[PDB]
């Protein structure tokens, strides 16, 4: 049967499914209603930084539909929505002066959603930094973002927290730090070749750092203040995509451990342990900056859940450990990829080049979390996979690829949760087909399709899939 199985019964009591989308990447009004600039509206407002020149200004319109695609979500017998707030919407500049009017949109949203039986889980931060922040202090080099953040968290909890009951602080700091200053691909654009200035071997870390530092800062700010009363929660999401060694050989086991220790562990071992991964200080040295005890201690046990998000799957080939004069985060790790073993691709991609289609990797991030983590708290925070450009309404309804990545990754983190994975929830990226970042509207997420055309929402095969798989 189409289901293969799966169903809410198939899945721990209370367990949370819902749908994911981004301020950015849906609301569009993006210079309207108040907004002011984020580093990613100057971005995409460049020539040539984004597929056809394309930018979030009207997106999926979600910002005037909204009522319309909660009524959807909970048609799909979905349980809770993953959003996020734009900061620049709340504060133009970052700081100082609030936004009313932005204020009231993520009232209304929240409210609605509530209205619905829909659970909001809340993200601060998507990649949006107000542009202000950016040419003002230098954005994430700059330490001070832990003050600045913590007071924009601190304006959100005092604003939606009677209401908003499941926070997150930021989304996927290992993105922003490897492709805004490492590859300097994403904004800021910096990198050591880049025309934006920058240092792919320095940066990196820092801008890591003070995002780490940041969310301690926040989470402190809730629990003093805001915790009492509101007796929410606050987590982070991170990015982890599966390293499996390309052989058992001693080289090659110890180089996909060594990819996962600069993935996940950058960010886990300190949120876990209270320090950063011991190869990554090894390696690194003193370009990865210190905790002193007092900081560690504030990052450690500061987040009360995990997001994941959880896409691919790679094989990692090793090589005796060299001393090497630095040249950038990428290659620190001193690892090999390979996307073929035996002769056999690890297997087929969907329209975004990096994402192969590996259900396995969902298993194997889950038991890596439980068994090097002490089993802490998960949710699956975003998992999906995109069509392409250009085809017919009908062909983007007929989703039948992603019907089978949904079944197929879904088995696999059921078969981690059945082993003993402490997961509490999955989200799928993507409610809606949306701007897909530097692939702008030529890669489409979505299990529900949006005619950039007209705005319409037309739920494909896949949303059919969710609603039937998860009937109450
Ligand atoms: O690449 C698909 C999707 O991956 C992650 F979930 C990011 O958080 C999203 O912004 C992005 O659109
Ligand atoms: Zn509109």
């Amino acid at each position: 049967n189409w289901l293969g199985g799966l169903s809410r019964a198939a899945f721990p009591k209370r367990f949370v499914f819902g749908t994911v989308t981004s301020a950015y990447q849906v609301e569009g009004m993006a210079a309207s209603g108040g907004r002011g600039p984020s580093i990613w509206d100057a971005f995409a407002h460049t020539p040539g930084n984004v597929a056809g020149n394309q930018n979030g200004d009207v997106a999926t319109d979600q910002y005037h539909r909204y009522k319309e695609d909660v009524n959807l979500m909970k048609s799909l017998n979905f349980d809770a929505y993953r959003f996020s707030i734009s900061w620049s919407r709340i504060f133009p500049d970052g700081e100082g002066r609030v936004n009313q009017e932005g204020v009231a949109y993520y009232n209304n949203l929240i409210n609605y959603l509530l209205q619905k039986g829909i659970t909001p889980y809340v993200n601060l931060y998507h990649y949006d930094l107000p542009l202000a922040l950016e040419k003002k202090y230098g954005g994430w080099l700059n330490a001070k973002m832990a003050d600045l953040f913590t007071e924009y968290a601190d304006f959100c909890f005092k604003t939606f927290g009677n209401r908003v009951k499941h926070w997150f602080t930021f989304n996927e700091p290992r993105i922003v730090a490897l492709l805004g200053y490492d590859q300097g691909t994403n904004p800021p654009k910096r990198c050591t070749k880049c025309a934006a200035g920058g240092n792919s071997a320095t940066e990196p870390y820092i801008v890591a750092h003070n995002f780490l530092l940041s969310h301690a800062a926040a989470v402190a700010r809730y629990r003093t203040k805001y915790q009492a009363a509101q007796q929410g929660k606050v987590g982070i999401v991170l990015d982890f995509n599966w390293y499996e060694a390309l052989s058992n050989s001693t080289e090659d086991q110890a180089a996909a451990q060594r990819a996962r220790d600069f993935h996940i562990g950058w960010y886990l071992d300190p949120l876990i342990n209270g320090h950063y991964p011991q190869i990554m200080q090894d390696l690194v040295k003193d370009r990865l900056p210190k905790f002193t005890p007092e900081q560690a201690r504030l990052v450690k046990g500061s987040a009360d859940y995990i997001g994941i998000n959880q896409y691919t799957a790679s094989y990692m080939k090793g090589q005796q450990l060299m001393q090497q004069t630095p040249t950038s985060y990428s290659a620190d790790w001193q690892v090999t990829y390979v996307f073929a073993k035996n002769g056999k691709p690890i297997g087929p991609q969907a329209n975004s080049n990096w994402l192969y289609i590996v259900p396995w990797g969902m298993y194997g991030c889950v038991n890596y979390i439980k068994q090097k983590y002490g089993n802490p708290t998960v949710v699956i925070t975003g998992n999906g996979m995109d069509q392409p450009a250009n085809l017919s309404r009908d062909q983007y309804l007929r989703d039948t690829t992603r019907v089978h990545f949904y079944r197929s990754y879904l088995t696999q983190l059921k078969k981690a949760i059945d082993e003993g994975a402490n997961v509490a929830g999955y989200f799928a990226w993507s409610l809606l087909d949306n701007f897909e970042w530097l692939s702008g509207y030529t890669s489409k997420f979505g299990i529900v399709y949006v005619d950039f055309n007209t705005l319409e929402r037309h739920p494909k095969a896949s949303a059919y899939w969710f609603r039937d798989m998860l009937k109450h």
